[PDB]
């Protein structure tokens, strides 16, 4: 439509639409005009007889039903933080996906499928000391795919780079 | 007029003065209100007898002189392209350095000491497909001082990711 478009922004596990970095990337797509929405996944997560992070595949069949929505009225941007951007590269591979945001996002998901995302502009804020997901895996996972990769000195929840992780965000936005 | 600080802009290897990217380093650090200058080091990149890369102790030398009287104002930013982010990590740790920043910096430089630098803030800047400096080494030497670092999809002369480069100078200097 009229409207540059549309970003979806996908929190973390046990986390929330509310947290802090969703809410600072909202704050950016504001700010360049993009219109946004930060879904709500906590009922999900909290469903451990679906698995250690919830219910993974509710994540991704209600970001997917979110994002389909949004592609039919115009772009989509989708991006999140941690599990956020595992769905967020999930979904991409079944919405067209305009551009891809991921902070923090992890390679592996137990038994669920290896992280991967459609062949779209991908931007990554990783932080070099995450105990969770280590730097190289994200670092493999980028070269594989040339994708766009910021390293921090910071750990895994990037509480120290909120505006280093907007910034980011706010330079893929511009090139679109 | 009044300034933000000093800010010297190394080229690199034969490139001159007037280079793309340190002109580019040049218009941030005007349009910011940062005082800047960029030696020309053209006639000891061009000595081959001396080396592949021309005379690089006399450009440790040039550079070193320059930043000691940079610094009769104070700590200086120190930037450098190719190149002259080498002989600018190197004399950094000689000078009263604010903050170094480095577009594709060699790692080793043969009988010349390892790429090297001050405990300051570093950004890095480096290219994918480097053909001469493989990214992995570049990954390594940012690691273990956990230097911000940027990752592009480009070669060594970052042809197509000025402006990403620009922006992560910027960043850097709206932080000190
Ligand atoms: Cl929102
Ligand atoms: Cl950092
Ligand atoms: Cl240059
Ligand atoms: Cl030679
Ligand atoms: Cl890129
Ligand atoms: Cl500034």
């Amino acid at each position: 439509g009229m409207s540059r478009g549309h970003c979806i922004l996908a929190h973390g596990f046990e986390s929330g639409p509310d947290a802090l970095k969703v809410t600072a990337l909202a704050e950016v797509a504001e700010r360049l005009g993009w219109t946004h929405e930060r879904p709500d996944f906590t009922d999900l997560d909290a469903r451990r007889d679906l698995g250690q992070l919830g219910d993974v595949r509710g994540r991704l069949q209600r970001l997917l039903e979110i994002a389909r929505a949004a592609t039919e009225k115009g772009p989509v941007v989708l991006a999140g933080s941690s599990l956020g951007s595992y769905i967020a590269a999930q979904v991409s591979l079944q919405v067209p996906t305009r551009a891809l945001f991921l902070m923090v996002p992890p390679t592996k998901m137990g038994p669920l499928p290896a992280l991967d995302a459609a062949a779209v502009p991908i931007s990554i804020v990783h932080a070099w000391h995450d105990e969770l997901i280590p730097a190289a895996d994200v670092i493999a996972w980028a070269q594989a795919r040339s994708a766009r990769l910021l390293l921090v000195d910071d750990g895994h929840r990037l509480g120290a780079h909120v505006q280093a992780a907007s910034r980011a965000f706010a330079e893929l936005l511009q090139s679109l």
